[PDB]
Parts: structure tokens; sequence; C-alpha cells
């Protein structure tokens, strides 16, 4: 009867350990279960990359017009969008768009790189007060997502948090808070997860994540009609069902979500 019981028998069916934050803006009014336990980001973490990159950006120390070059040898297992561009390159804009709307990996490498790794997106993090997400390898590692290992992971209630701070907040400027969001609203991957639980009139930005161990997440900024947003991180891993009946987990979370709120 409860959404906290409601998703403990959701996760009951699905084998795994399932976490779930909500931060309405609107209100203040958070939820949590199991917010405060730690979770494999997998693919969830290009989306605070991004942010990193154009704190650079608003600084000064990067340009979303410089291109990158690369070769088939920077090429990392599922890359889309930069493996049909070994040739002419690409920008940094065009580079996080990649790493968001298509969980390209080795965008994010290459992302990675000019930001000076993962101890530099931690670094980030801290300063804009994040005190639980870490990144410490790069792609394809990071979504190992071992049981115990605190590598590469956050809370849902860190991201909740996070995603408001940077996409909300004042740590960028407001022409690239816009254009977080906008790489955000423009995902690929997030068709068969939160957005399929969620009301068609509904304006969503996600990233999604994968990896081992039946590792299924997805993260969202979500704006009802004529409503404050709302962030949602949802992190589902060890599972013991298929992709598709991951994916429809994390769906049914957001239609529990929505249900719950508004009644
Ligand atoms: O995902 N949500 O947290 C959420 C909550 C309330 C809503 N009303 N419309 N869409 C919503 C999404």
């Amino acid at each position: 009867a409860a959404l906290s019981e409601q998703l403990a028998e959701l996760e009951k069916r699905s084998g795994g350990r399932l976490g779930v934050a909500v931060l309405d803006t609107a209100t203040g009014r958070r939820f949590g279960y199991r917010g405060d336990e730690r979770f494999p980001m997998c693919s969830t973490f290009k989306a605070l990359l991004a942010a990193a990159v154009l704190a650079r950006v608003d600084q000064g120390k990067e340009n979303l017009d410089r291109r990158i070059t690369y070769g088939k040898e920077d090429l990392v297992d599922y890359s889309p969008v930069t493996e049909k561009h070994v040739g002419d390159g690409m920008t940094v804009a065009e580079l996080c768009e990649a790493a968001i709307t298509y969980s390209d990996n080795t965008a994010a490498n290459l992302l990675l790189e000019a930001l000076g790794g993962p101890a530099a997106l931690t670094a980030f993090l801290r300063s804009i007060g994040d005190n639980v997400t870490r990144l410490d390898r790069w792609e394809p590692e990071l979504n190992t997502a071992a049981p115990g290992d605190p590598r590469d992971t956050t809370t849902p209630a860190a991201m909740a948090a996070t995603l408001r701070t940077l996409l909300l907040g004042d740590v960028l400027s407001p022409a690239s808070r816009q254009q977080l969001v906008d790489w955000l609203i423009a995902n690929k991957t997030g068709d068969k997860r939160l957005r399929a639980g969620l009301p068609a009139d509904d304006r969503v930005g996600d990233k999604t994540g994968t990896g081992e161990h039946g590792t299924t997440n997805d993260i969202a900024v979500i704006w009802p009609p004529n409503r404050a947003p709302i962030l949602v991180a949802v992190y589902l891993t060890e599972s013991q069902v298929d992709a598709d009946a991951r994916d429809a987990v994390i769906a049914e979370v957001a239609r529990l979500v929505v249900a719950a709120w508004h009644h």
C-alpha cells in the first residue's frame, strides 16, 4: 500500500537490489528506497562527466568546438557514434552528446582524458558538495559492478542531489545548464526504462547505465506540465531476470512513483 512496500515487492520479483531516490523540487519532498546504499553507476556517470566538462567551458579552460582526433586504437566496444568518425574526429560538444545520448564508451574515455581522468571527475564532484559519488576506472572496466566493490559507485540519494545541483543550481552557467539539459532530453537509450512508465506529456531528460551482474540503471530530470522539475535516480543490480525484464523493473518504478506522487 505504501510506495516503500510496493518497491519491496517489485525488488523481490527482480531477484536483485533496487535503489530509488526522488527529489521533487516543487516541494523539497524526498523519497528513498535504499537511497543511501552504494550501487554501480555504469554509464550514469556520463551525465556528471559532461557537467564537469561544461564547468571547464565556463572557466575558459575548454571549448565545445574544439576538435579531438582519435584512431581505431582508441575505440572501446559499444561506440556507435565515435566508430563513425575515426577519419574526421569529433568536437567536445559532439563527444558529450554521444556519451549522453548513446552511452558511447569511446566518447566518454576521450572526455575523461580532456578532463584529467576519473580522479579529476571525482574532485569536481567533491567541489560541488557530493561526498559520496566516485569514479575510479575507465571504460569499459568501470562496468564490472562486482558486489561489495566501492569503485565507480554512487547512491541513489547522492545522485539525485547532484543532479539537482548541476541541472538547477548555480554550478554551471545558464547556457551550460541548458546544454546539459538539452543533451539529456535527446537521450536515445532510455525508451524502455523510466520513460516507459512516465506520463506522455512529461518532459524527460535521462541517462541510462548497463553493466555486469544484472545491472540496469536510469537517472532522470522530469518536468510535469506546469510544474517544477523532479529528479529521479533508479539503480538495479544483482538482478536475476533478463535484460527486457530489468528494463521493465525501471519502468514500473516510474509508474509506482507517479501513482504514489499523485494520490
Ligand atoms: O518520476 N517522478 O518522480 C515523478 C513524480 C511525479 C510526477 N507527475 N508527473 N510526472 C511525474 C514523475
